[PDB]
């Protein structure tokens, strides 16, 4: 029979042998295997998506995105495991480059040098750039979707809350509901933005950054609104300017009725980091959307000069409602090509 892990059917075989468990993820189960075709050991993560159209929808827009990319720092896609038929189709499996950690791990339990904390920013900020320049956000940048290898190579992993920018559309009301990870929100999303622009995966970056800096989330909000008053606690009251450009009056007055915050000085929230870093800093955590730092000046800013080359920094060669049982069927035919 097919192969047993925690009791569950993982079915990989023959090509995936040696199986061991990895642990729990956003889909379901993930696990090591060796690879005998290619005599290397990989990661394989197990998908179940077919009762419900959202999981659906997430599959496939992972599935879709990661087969057109082609970037060193994104995680790509190696091989995809399910049955031949739709009918007998029941779960898809995933296999990925086996990858020694993730920033999150690191950050638990590792202090970074100025040297890494540089080159992870640099590598991250060069996948964002290919992605960018496909007309997609990521959506859900964060520590534990940033991928480390044994020499610190770095891939950006998990597009299921992936979109293609729609800038003519970002605007919505106050308080309107989101989805990507609390931490990692921009003060716009609270405010008046769907998250349809560039501007939000930035931030994300920002926020990275920082907790690079300490080992520490620099906005650890514990629910929707309080996510905005620990921004608001680090970046102080936004001016009359920033503050003209929220035409929502329900945004608007909710800021209005605070009362005043003081910035708090990076370097004195970091007072080992480098003065260059700090800078940058700043540029990606600029509350207003439209004056945050765009990803290519931020690969030419100062603090990466050891790294930056655009000439090395590639773009995506192109730009980037439905029931699950017309889903279910594009996923089979979206996955065909790695049959048999
Ligand atoms: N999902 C996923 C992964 C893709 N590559 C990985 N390497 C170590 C742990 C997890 C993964």
């Amino acid at each position: 029979g097919p192969e047993m892990v925690r009791g569950q059917v993982f079915d990989v075989g023959p090509r995936y042998t040696n199986l061991s468990y990895i642990g729990e993820g956003a889909y379901g189960m993930v696990c090591s295997a060796y690879d005998n075709l290619n005599k290397v050991r990989v990661a394989i993560k197990k998908i179940s998506p077919f009762e419900h159209q959202t999981y659906c929808q997430r599959t496939l827009r992972e599935i879709k995105i990661l087969l057109r990319f082609r970037h060193e720092n994104i995680i790509g896609i190696n091989d995809i495991i399910r049955a031949p038929t739709i009918e007998q189709m029941k779960d898809v499996y995933i296999v990925q480059d086996l990858m020694e950690t993730d920033l999150y791990k690191l950050l638990k339990t590792q202090h970074l040098s100025n040297d890494h904390i540089c080159y992870f920013l640099y590598q991250i900020l060069r996948g964002l750039k290919y992605i960018h320049s496909a007309n997609v956000l990521h959506r859900d940048l964060k520590p534990s979707n940033l991928l480390l290898n044994t020499t610190c190579d770095l891939k950006i992993c998990d597009f299921g809350l992936a979109r293609v920018a729609d800038p003519d559309h970002d605007h919505t009301g106050f308080l309107t509901e989101y989805v990507a990870t609390r931490w990692y929100r921009a003060p716009e999303i609270m405010l008046n933005s769907k998250g349809y622009t560039k501007s939000i995966d930035i931030w994300s970056v920002g926020c990275i950054l920082a907790e690079m800096l300490s080992n520490r989330p620099i906005f650890p909000g514990k629910h929707y609104l309080d996510q905005l008053n620990h921004i608001l606690g680090i970046l102080g009251s936004p001016s009359q300017e920033d503050l003209n450009c929220i035409i929502n009056l329900k945004a608007r007055n909710y800021l209005l009725s605070l009362p005043h915050k003081n910035k708090v000085p990076w370097n004195r929230l970091f007072p080992n980091a480098d003065s260059k870093a700090l800078d940058l800093l700043d540029k990606m955590l600029t509350f207003n959307p439209h004056k945050r730092i765009e990803v290519e000046q931020a690969l030419a800013h100062p603090y990466l000069e050891q790294y930056y080359d655009p000439s090395d920094e590639p773009i995506a060669e192109a730009p980037f409602d439905l029931p699950k049982e017309k889903l279910k069927e594009l996923i089979f035919e979206e996955t065909a090509r790695f049959q048999p």
